[PDB]
């Protein structure tokens, strides 16, 4: 059951922005929502595809193992392409992986509109493909639980690629996605999502915001810091 | 593997009596400050969670990897420890409880027959179920703990795939987006000054497209040292430029 906290519109508003976030304790079941509306309206999900494309490159074996080395401006395994800009290296899977295949493994997954179309190797960045932030926790938790239609060696060794903070009792796993730098009327589209490990509770989310000022990239982790700080999940 | 009396000095100033292993790429290119402590033998204390976690999931003795391990509200010897813990929780608060329980249900049998598959020291379980790695007869070298964590590393352990990349990620203690550290500390205790306990330092740094796996031990008998099992091999590291 999602709820709408209206509340943290003052962490938006207080920069200057539209967008949204959801928050959920231990499962999608128990969500909540600066905004409702936004919350179910789908985006461009950027390199937040990079979760199902390294998925699905594992599963089709595209990608041979964890520790596959993408040569080249620079040499990256798995964890490097995912957490660096490595465009060439996702759209060399994606064309690899191909048309049929992918849009089964969208189907599968649940993943959005599951609208590829727009070129094999541009569709999450430039093309139809849209997905909410709703739709992010609900595919994310899957891949917490291992229930994605993929091995659960695959889906733990993207899990592991995604950590991207680590404390004995606080782990974070997340991946952020950027569309462009838009204008005012016709903005960008900009995404952190992911899910925090704190003692034995586990918290999903995902935040999206429109972007027409290179200068507001950073809010993407910010504006959900402050809300998840203010929910007491960070640190006592 | 190669001698470095370089890195002795990191030692010489503390005054610490230890040795530090470190291989590029494969335990078949290794270096340490000290060729003949390399392969001596210490009790593994709190490495052996690494182990134990594996032999816990392939025997089905832990769940999987979301199991919770509830504090049931009585005491225990530190407050760290007194919380309900995750298996990666467990492992990094170095949890002695939580693993002496997963070792009985193991049992000896189970405990010895994965150890002889691991290569794991002398494969001396005797002093107790619950106790053989903290105050028992179980040894292991530095060398041998490189030897272990590169065939995790590589999922060549005999045990499942799933399973070593469950422990894996629970030994992640610093990341980045090029950079990726797995490791585990081991405190035996401060035995005497005669008969000093031992510390360790042991695990793997993933930088860029390369791979370095260490392992460090020291003689301890005051427990205000204990840093040096991190601040040392750290030290030996960033001169190296891994960091």
């Amino acid at each position: 059951s999602i709820t709408e906290n209206t509340s943290w519109n003052k962490e938006f508003s207080a920069e200057a922005v539209n967008g949204v976030f959801v928050l959920c304790k231990s499962s999608s079941k128990s969500c909540a929502t600066n905004d409702l509306a936004r919350a179910s309206k789908e985006y461009l999900p950027a390199s937040t595809f990079k979760i199902p494309n390294a998925i699905i490159g594992l599963e089709t074996g595209v990608i041979k193992n964890e520790h596959q080395v993408f040569k080249w401006e620079r040499d990256l395994t798995l964890r490097g392409a995912i957490q660096v800009s490595a465009v060439p290296v996702f759209q060399q899977i994606a064309r690899e992986v191909g048309e049929v295949r992918m849009q089964k493994y969208l189907k599968k997954f649940s993943y959005g509109n599951q609208n590829i179309s727009g070129g094999i190797d541009k569709f999450w960045l430039e093309g139809q493909l849209r997905i909410s932030a709703v739709n992010q926790v609900e595919f994310l938790e899957s891949l917490y639980l291992n229930k994605l239609s993929a091995s659960k060696e695959n889906q733990l060794i993207v899990k592991e690629a995604l950590v991207t903070e680590a404390a004995p009792e606080y782990l974070v796993h997340s991946k952020t996605g950027f569309s462009g730098v838009g204008t005012e009327s016709n903005p960008g589209v900009a995404w952190w999502v992911g899910w925090v490990e704190k003692e034995t509770e586990v918290y999903f989310f995902a935040f999206n915001m429109d972007i027409d000022n290179e200068s507001k990239l950073p809010l993407r982790k910010s504006i959900p810091t402050k809300i998840m700080e203010s929910e007491g999940i960070i640190g006592g």
